[PDB]
């Protein structure tokens, strides 16, 4: 294992998060949910969720920017397994962030000046 890390040189890494998380409200995930993480350097394995896959920095550009939308309904960006529904922007500078359910919709072009 590699234990938890140091902050990424701009990469990120897909994580599963298995828990037992049911909710009468009409959404609840039963271990199987799964999402990238950016800057993962401080991530820890824990029981929460499992180190899936990682990926490195090498496509954007210094403001370059891509917003992706999610494609089916479990993955989750800050730990709240959401519908497709739920979308989130990266904004990394010469990176590269292909999440598991969330698909890109465009690039936008961040301004530097």
């Amino acid at each position: 294992g590699s234990h938890m890390q140091v902050v990424l040189p701009n990469t990120a890494l897909h994580l599963k998060a298995l828990l037992d998380f049911e909710d009468k409200d009409g959404d609840k995930v039963v271990a199987g949910d799964e999402w990238l993480f950016e800057g993962p350097g401080t991530y820890i394995p824990r029981k929460e969720v499992e180190v899936v896959e990682i990926i490195q920095a090498t496509i954007i550009r210094q403001n370059q920017a891509l917003r992706l939308r999610a494609r089916k309904e479990c993955w989750d960006r800050d730990g709240k397994e959401r519908v497709t529904g739920e979308e989130w922007l990266v904004t990394t500078v010469g990176a590269y962030l292909p999440a598991v359910f969330e698909e890109v919709l465009d690039l936008v072009d961040a301004v530097i000046l």
